[PDB]
């Protein structure tokens, strides 16, 4: 059994004095991470919102997750949307404008929490357009939340659906 552990990154706020375009128990974001040989070793992030943490399915692969000194365990997930939902439904209902600037709530393996504010790419599909948000990043970043103005979660990094 691998030993999977979530931490605490920091709170989820829109950040004003962000940087724009593009250089690349408890609510917040959470960094996903399992004990190693030689140490931990970040392979995602997750949000926690409403008493359930939200993350994507390929960071946790379904596997029980430690918090504190209590196991937090599954309730739902999508393969297709490479979601999952930890200890209750999904709480994350946010929609993208399709016009306004959003904000990544970054968490880099074995870096700070930053906040950076960038113009998602728009792209048609056959279940209607959806908001691309790609950067340089190390794949631990995946599930990342991704902020609107209201500072809402409308996606996490891995994928941005628009609501209009
Ligand atoms: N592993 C990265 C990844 C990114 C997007 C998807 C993905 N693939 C296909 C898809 N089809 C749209 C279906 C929606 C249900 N009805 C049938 C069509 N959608 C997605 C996708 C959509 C939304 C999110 C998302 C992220 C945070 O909140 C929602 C993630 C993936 C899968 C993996």
């Amino acid at each position: 059994m691998a030993d999977l552990e979530l931490e605490r990154a920091a709170d989820v706020r829109w950040e004003e004095q962000a940087e724009i375009s593009g250089s690349s128990l408890e609510d917040g974001a959470y960094r996903i991470k399992q004990k190693g040989i030689l140490g931990y070793s970040q392979i995602g992030a997750g949000v926690y919102k409403e008493g359930t943490f939200h993350t994507m399915w390929h960071v946790t692969r379904g596997a029980v997750l430690m918090h504190k000194g209590k196991r937090i365990e599954p309730s739902w997930a999508d393969v297709k949307k490479d979601l999952i939902s930890y200890g209750g439904g999904w709480k994350l209902e946010g929609e993208w404008k399709e016009g306004e600037e959003v904000q990544v709530l970054a968490l880099e393996p074995g870096k700070n929490p930053r906040a950076v504010q960038t113009k998602p790419g728009l792209f048609k599909t056959n279940t209607g357009t959806i908001g691309a948000v790609s950067l340089d990043f190390s794949p631990g970043t995946s599930g990342s939340p991704i902020v609107d103005k209201k500072g809402k979660v409308v996606g996490l990094y891995g994928i941005a659906n628009t609501e209009k």
